[PDB]
């Protein structure tokens, strides 16, 4: 909280939706993602192998140049606009996002990068980074998460090279947008489109995985692309989304500079692949430095299958806290970044139990349950109660609640 933040060299003004917070400031730099012998790292190398091994084995695969250093400082614009975010668009709330201020913030995916590496005449690239969102606490939560992003751009005799008389296929036409295609994109092309993509991730797969995943395509919606996916892998019984991913919508390719191209994208969360792939049953052991956890992914070559023996797990230690919210001013991702700052990772999770209004004043009252436990060790009943009141305190201070209990 100030007037103006210091970051990565470079200062921003503050204004009214400024909301960075110290604690991710410790964050930004770390680049878990290109850090050797990092789970997320290896990751990464596995994927960039796969897309390197079938450029050099197959004529018709492209070069995917991979940027995996980029900022994560963009515009408002790279984040939302270049990808025709509404205005109204809910992703876009102060609460969801960490804004230096109303123009730049921290990227929320790797998909803020793909306008202007589409802009420089690329046609196909991977962009892997850390992103940053304001969320809920769980084990599956964390504000600082990675992703990699894949663009693949068409030329319509590229397309259909593979077809007798393909010269007379198109990849445009002027017809109405259905559940199934853009417009402005012909059913010939998206249909080939769709199923390349399709192909690419599921042999994506198969080389992270083996033949032995079961996965399902769910169909679903995204402002940037169309028709759109998700990527299901069932895990422990349960059918889990890994990434989305679709046609790229035509306007943003256009007015990047390459009208003359049709093309897929995918984002896919690092963490979750990660969690799958070696069972890490919590986000907040990519954190820790750990060698019971590190030392496992020191392999001799990123193809040595690691075999990821999981830590014990230790007890937690669950306390309530209660308050009255200000009168009219509160956004429960607020208190969640307060725990953030003050529990750290000692935080398993937060749950919001109840809430009510009460008559006579008005106010309105939360109870938020907060689960205690230490990746590495076990929790004395004595550090978990100074940090639960030093966190008592401080709500009270910075958000102006009213001590319940």
């Amino acid at each position: 909280p100030g007037s103006v933040v210091e970051l990565l060299g470079k200062s921003y003004p503050q204004d009214d939706h400024s909301n960075l917070t110290r604690k991710v400031l410790t964050r930004v730099g770390r680049n878990l993602h290109n850090q050797q012998h990092h789970p997320l790292w290896l990751i990464k190398e596995r994927v960039k192998e796969h897309f390197y091994k079938q450029y050099v084995g197959r004529f018709g695969t492209p070069l995917f140049s991979v940027y995996d250093n980029l900022s994560p400082v963009v515009t408002t614009w790279q984040n939302f606009d270049s990808l025709l975010i509404p205005a109204d668009h809910p992703s876009r709330k102060k609460g969801d996002n960490y804004y230096l201020n109303r123009t730049h913030m921290l990227r929320a995916h790797t998909s803020a990068h793909q306008w202007d590496l589409l802009h420089a005449g690329l046609d196909a690239f991977l962009v892997v980074g850390d992103v940053y969102r304001r969320d809920q606490i769980d084990s599956q939560h964390y504000p600082i998460f990675h992703q990699l992003e894949a663009v693949r751009l068409f030329s319509k005799h590229e397309l259909f090279a593979g077809i007798k008389d393909g010269e007379s296929l198109q990849l445009f036409e002027q017809s109405s947008r259905s559940a199934h295609k853009q417009e402005t994109h012909t059913m010939e092309a998206v249909k080939l489109v769709e199923f390349d993509l399709k192909q690419t991730l599921t042999r994506l797969m198969a080389h992270l995985f083996g033949d032995e995943l079961e996965i399902r395509w769910v169909d679903c919606y995204f402002p940037f692309t169309h028709p759109s996916f998700e990527m299901e892998i069932n895990f422990h019984g349960e059918w889990l989304e890994v990434l989305g991913c679709g046609v790229m919508e035509q306007q943003l390719v256009n007015s990047a500079g390459a009208q003359d191209r049709i093309g897929w994208a995918f984002g896919l969360g690092l963490e979750r692949l990660a969690m799958i792939l070696y069972d890490i049953p919590d986000i907040r052991l990519f954190w820790c430095e750990d060698e019971r956890f590190l030392k496992q992914f020191c392999v001799s070559n990123i193809n040595q299958k690691v075999k990821f023996q999981p830590l014990s797990k230790y007890p937690a230690v669950i306390n309530d806290i209660s308050f009255w919210l200000p009168s009219e001013n509160y956004a429960e991702n607020d208190f969640y970044d307060l725990v953030r700052t003050i529990g750290g990772d000692l935080v398993e999770k937060v749950d919001l139990i109840d809430k009510f209004v009460h008559p006579k004043t008005h106010k309105t009252s939360h109870c938020y349950r907060i689960t205690y436990r230490h990746m590495e060790r076990t929790l004395s009943q004595r550090e978990v109660r100074h940090i639960h009141q030093a966190l008592q305190e401080a709500a009270v201070q910075l958000l102006g609640v009213e001590g319940r209990f």
